[PDB]
């Protein structure tokens, strides 16, 4: 449809869990995901022929 | 149905009755009942554990 598209990437997990007999609670995790819009443009060119003739 | 019950004892006549032929209404007794009210109540106790690892 050459609509403005958007890709996505899932970022790579990080950050210190939880040690020991510790709550998951007590560090959550962010699922981080980042995107891309990649926008369409439009270009051309044109030969203007000379008089038939020629 | 656990709600709040109620249970009754029946006391003692004490009355002098009626004596020669004089007749039951010129000395009536009375049939007393008492009673009393039993409400419930809720407690609990509770015990949380460790990570299933440990």
């Amino acid at each position: 449809s050459q609509q403005p598209f958007r890709p996505r990437i899932k970022a790579q997990l990080s950050g210190s869990g939880v040690s020991g007999n510790t709550d998951f609670e007590a560090n959550y995790d962010n699922l981080e995901i980042l995107s891309q819009t990649i926008y369409p443009d439009a270009f051309g060119n044109s030969l203007r022929s000379k008089i038939k003739a020629y």
